[PDB]
């Protein structure tokens, strides 16, 4: 790639986000040189579910110090589900192990799954305070699902695209996580099957994705990941954005528009 072509692509945010009436934050690094493209990187965005990534690598590093933490089962009845539970409304009584349950929250974005996994480890503030032990000061979960993701100037349960760039690197490239607690990271966010028409659609088919979505009111359309192109560096991708209006639909189409600028500068 080349400084001119980051240049480039960063004006093409700029003329992206002028395509819709809210805001754009982006991060993309290219792990080959530490190059970044980056629109509002340091402004606080409403993360939605995208932490739920923050919050399963948060078990993996639990589990590096316990026995069988990954195969602990914890059981739970219909009347302790949330909205929005599509795997863990199938398993309800036994309940579903922390593996099942991160696999669900991350692959499908069920949050009945969250919540049990943000209980196991002590509540938001333990999931924070993981954050924070990874060289993430910014992100903040003050909120449970799914009152989190009800979306403003609120920084309650925000990050920056810069923070959560620089954490999904470490988390899914670098060594925030021990060797085999990444390759798991990994491997569930490989799966995820809620992103196809987001950072997915504007990348390459033939790059391997690793991805979490989030989606909220204000139309808030999130994601974040790793894209992993055959024959060279992996990239990090960080999509936010938000609107003004709270009745706005996301926009799947300018996530991965943002996806495809930096994708095009990195190639």
């Amino acid at each position: 790639g080349s400084h001119m072509r980051n240049v480039a692509a960063e004006q093409q945010l700029r003329e992206l986000e002028s395509t819709f009436d809210g805001r754009l934050g982006f991060v993309a690094l290219d792990t080959a040189t530490g190059a970044r493209i980056a629109h509002r990187a340091d402004e606080r965005f409403p993360f939605c579910s995208t932490f739920k990534t923050m919050l399963s690598a948060a078990v993996l590093a639990r589990s590096a110090g316990d026995a069988a933490l990954l195969q602990r089962r914890i059981p739970y009845a219909k009347r302790d589900l949330v909205r929005y539970s599509p795997i863990t409304e199938k398993h309800v009584g036994a309940g579903m192990t922390v593996a099942e349950l991160c696999a669900a929250t991350l692959q499908y974005s069920d949050n009945t799954a969250a919540n049990l996994l943000i209980a196991l480890l002590g509540g938001p503030q333990a999931v924070t305070a993981y954050a924070r032990s990874i060289g993430d000061a910014t992100f903040r979960l003050d909120r449970r699902e799914t009152e989190l993701n009800t979306a403003p100037g609120d920084e309650r349960d925000t990050t920056t695209p810069a923070a959560m760039a620089a954490s999904v690197r470490r988390l899914l490239v670098g060594d925030a996580l021990g060797t085999a607690q990444r390759a798991q990271l990994n491997a569930w966010m490989l799966g995820n099957k809620t992103g196809d028409a987001r950072i997915r659609a504007g990348v390459p088919a033939g790059w391997r994705v690793a991805d979490k979505t989030g989606t909220g009111d204000y139309g808030t359309g999130n994601d974040i990941g790793v894209a992993y192109p055959p024959d060279r560096a992996p990239i990090v991708f960080v999509v936010y954005t938000t609107m003004r209006s709270r009745n706005a639909q996301a926009r799947d189409d300018v996530i991965a528009s943002a996806a495809r600028i930096a994708a095009r500068a990195f190639v």
